[PDB]
C-alpha cells in the first residue's frame, strides 16, 4: 500500500529534521550556494589558529560522539526499532554509525573541502591533506566518496530514508534475532524506492545506484578503522579516553 | 519498453550458458540427491585426496589454475554484454580488472552449499572442514568464501538471474581509474532495468529481492578486500610459492 509507505518517509523525514541540526539543504546553502554569513575558512596553519594534526583529529571525535548521539535519537524513532531485542539494537548501532557518519557528512562536503562547526566555518580538502603523514591520509578517501555520492543529488527527505536502511541492516555480526530487523529492512527499502521514484522521476534507477553506493561506504569504514588503530601507535586527559 | 529489457535478458542468459561450463542448474544437480547419474568423488581427508587423483600448496595451485580459466570464461562472457567492446580500450581492462574476483566469488557459490564445495568441473567435491584444517593459513582462504555462499544461496537466484547480475558487477563506473564513467553508467542503467523486470517476473513472491541483491556486492568487495589481504601474507610465508601474471596484474 503506497500510504504506509509514504506515511514512513513523510515520519522518517520530519525526524530527521528534529534530530539532525544542520541538514543538506541548510549545507548547500553555505556552500556551493553563495547564501547570509559566509563560514570562517581554515585553509593553512594561521587561518586554523584563528598543536594541530592532533587536535584536529580530537575535534573530530569530539563531533563524531555528538553524532553518534543525534544517530541514536534517530534510530529510535523508525517505527520497530525500539521493540526490537535490546542488544540487537546497541548492535545495530554499534555498527551501523560509523557507515552513517561518512554518509552524512557527504551533505557537509563538496570537493574543495567541508563545513565544519555548525556550518560556521569550511576546512579546506588541500589543508587536510597536508597534515603530518597518518593525518592527512584521514579524510582523503571521505572527499573522494563524497563527490561520487553527491553526485547521485540526493535531499533530505531521499537521505532520512536511506540512514534507516543502513541501521536496519541484518548482517552485523553478533545479532541474535535477524528476522525483525530484516522485515523492517524490506519495508525501509520499498519506501526509499517509491520515495526516489517520486522525488526524482527522470533519474533512472537511482534506487540501485544508491544501493551500490554502499559497497564504497563500507570499504571506506573498514580502511577508516584500520587507520583509527595506528593513531595507537603515534600519540598513546583522564575521563577523556573514556568518553572516547 | 519492457520487451527490450527481456530480449537483452534472453541474450545475457544465452552467453552465459555458452561461457560458463558448470551452470548453478548443474551444480545444483550434482550436489542434490538428484541426478545420480553423475555423483561426485568425496575429498574430506588426506587418503581420500590422494584417492581423487606438501598438501596446501598443491591445492592451492590447483585453485590457482581454476582462477585463470574463470577469468578467460568470464571475459568471453564479458564481451558479450552490449556495449562492452565498444568502451575504451583502457576502460574495458579496467573494469575486467576489477570485476573479475567479485564474479568468481558470485558464481563460486553456485558450486558450494553449508559441507563442501564442487572441484574438477563437478567430477570431484571437497569438503569445508578439510579445507578449514589445511596448515598455515590455507586454512583460512576458503571459509569466508563458504560464509558468503550460504547467505548468497538463500536468495535462491537461477542462472538467468546471475547471468544479469554478473553483467551488473562488471559494468560498475565506480571502478578506480576509468576514462569515460558515462557510456559505462548508460549500460549498466539498462542492465539494471533488465535484472529489476528479471527478478520480479521470476520471483514475484520475492520481496525487494532486487534491493536484496544488490547489496550483497557489499559482501562480494569485503571478501575481495580479504582476501587480498590474504593473499600478500601468503607470498611472504611461503617465498617457493609462484602466483600467475595475469593474477598478479590483476591485483594491485
Ligand atoms: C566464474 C567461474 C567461477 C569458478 C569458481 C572457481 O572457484 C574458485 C574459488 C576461489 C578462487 C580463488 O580464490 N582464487 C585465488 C585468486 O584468484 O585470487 C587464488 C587461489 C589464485 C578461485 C576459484
Amino acid at each position: 500500500e503506497s500510504a504506509d509507505l509514504r506515511a514512513l518517509a513523510k515520519h522518517l523525514y520530519d525526524s530527521y529534521i528534529k534530530s539532525f541540526p544542520l541538514t543538506k539543504a541548510k549545507a548547500r546553502a553555505i556552500l556551493t550556494g553563495k547564501t547570509d554569513k559566509s563560514p570562517f575558512v581554515i585553509y593553512d596553519m594561521n587561518s586554523l589558529m584563528m598543536e594541530v594534526a592532533i587536535r584536529i583529529f580530537q575535534g573530530c571525535q569530539f563531533r563524531s560522539v555528538e553524532a553518534v548521539q543525534e544517530i541514536t535519537e534517530y534510530a529510535k524513532s523508525i517505527p520497530g526499532f525500539v521493540n526490537l531485542d535490546l542488544n540487537d539494537q546497541v548492535t545495530l548501532l554499534k555498527y551501523g554509525v560509523h557507515e552513517i557518519i561518512y554518509t552524512m557528512l557527504a551533505s557537509l562536503m563538496n570537493k574543495d573541502g567541508v563545513l565544519i562547526s555548525e556550518g560556521q566555518g569550511f576546512m579546506t580538502r588541500e589543508f587536510l591533506k597536508s597534515l603530518r603523514k597518518p593525518f592527512g591520509d584521514f579524510m582523503e578517501p571521505k572527499f573522494e566518496f563524497a563527490v561520487k555520492f553527491n553526485a547521485l543529488e540526493l535531499d533530505d527527505s531521499d537521505l532520512a530514508i536511506f540512514i534507516a536502511v543502513i541501521i536496519l541492516s541484518g548482517d552485523r555480526p553478533g545479532l541474535l534475532n535477524v528476522k525483525p530487523i530484516e522485515d523492517i529492512q524490506d519495508n525501509l527499502l520499498q519506501a526509499l524506492e517509491l520515495q526516489l521514484k517520486l522525488n526524482h522521476p527522470e533519474s533512472s534507477q537511482l534506487f540501485a545506484k544508491l544501493l551500490q553506493k554502499m559497497t564504497d561506504l563500507r570499504q571506506i569504514v573498514t580502511e577508516h578503522v584500520q587507520l583509527l588503530q595506528v593513531i595507537k601507535k603515534t600519540e598513546t586527559h583522564p575521563l577523556l579516553q573514556e568518553i572516547y
